[PDB]
């Protein structure tokens, strides 16, 4: 309709190849400049933290209260040179913390868990703390959006309390009773570079609309555009109106 047109007109100023997928538990909808991106597999990059935390908590490798202490070695972002809980590292997207969690899980368990939940192509290669950053693990935007939709509903094959704890690690903001949850990603090690913004809007009436922005990134791109574009789309859709 006109909302589709308003949504499309947003992407018609973005030069990068982009797709935006929505899922309400019944219907996949696709918007953007390159719709075949929705069916194409990319590395999850930092959106893998969602499955990493779930796997770690489910298998008693971490708790949501435990402090991952900094080891004194200066990290890429200086905002990372500190101690973190998993939720704190999620919202700061502190890769070293989630690499430490992956090493605690181990390649054997990480592999069987990824096969057990059917996450992307379920490939980890031989480096348990790099597979979501450099490959070989890949996932399509439709897989991502169906993944976080099930998270929102607590219907993933994990303990209910584990799903709840990881879910609230993703909480961004609320407007009225509508809640936004989201995780961004920028995979820089692979060619082309892939940018993510995945999440879901939950309304008070139990209803969930999950979403996945997926677009090509290049060095020098605006770090805030992924979230900005996504919030604009959700506003034109009337899923998450601006205040
Ligand atoms: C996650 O996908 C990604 C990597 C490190 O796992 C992460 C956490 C980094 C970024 S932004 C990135 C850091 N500084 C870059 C830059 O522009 N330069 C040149 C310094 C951009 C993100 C993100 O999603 O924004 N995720």
């Amino acid at each position: 309709s006109i909302i589709d047109q308003n949504v499309q007109a947003l992407f018609n100023e973005i030069s990068a190849d982009a797709v935006f997928v929505t899922y309400d538990g019944q219907n996949i909808k696709k918007y953007g400049t390159h719709l075949d991106r929705a069916k194409t597999a990319y590395i999850p990059a930092s959106t893998f933290k969602i499955a990493n935390a779930l796997i770690g908590l489910e298998n008693h490798k971490a708790t949501s209260t435990e402090i991952f202490k900094w080891d004194g070695k200066p990290r890429f972002f200086k905002a990372w040179d500190k101690d973190f809980t998993l939720g704190e590292a999620m919202q700061a997207s502190t890769v070293p913390v989630y690499q430490e969690l992956a090493r605690r899980i181990g390649p054997s368990l990480m592999q069987s868990e990824l096969q057990r939940i059917g996450y992307g192509n379920m490939q980890i290669g031989t480096e348990v703390d790099q597979f979501w950053l450099k490959g070989p693990l890949t996932i399509t935007p439709i897989q991502e959006v169906k993944f976080v939709y099930d998270l929102a509903q607590g219907q993933l094959p994990f303990k209910p309390e584990v799903q709840q704890q990881v879910k609230e690690m993703l909480y961004v903001e609320r407007r009225g009773e509508n809640r936004l949850y989201a995780k961004s990603g920028w995979g820089m090690a692979v060619d082309p570079q892939v940018g993510w913004y995945v999440g879901f809007v939950e309304k008070a009436d139990g209803q969930v609309v999950a979403f996945a922005l997926n677009m090509q990134m290049k060095a020098g791109d605006d770090i805030a555009l992924r979230k900005q574009l996504s919030l604009d789309v959700l506003d034109k859709l009337g899923v998450f109106h601006y205040l």
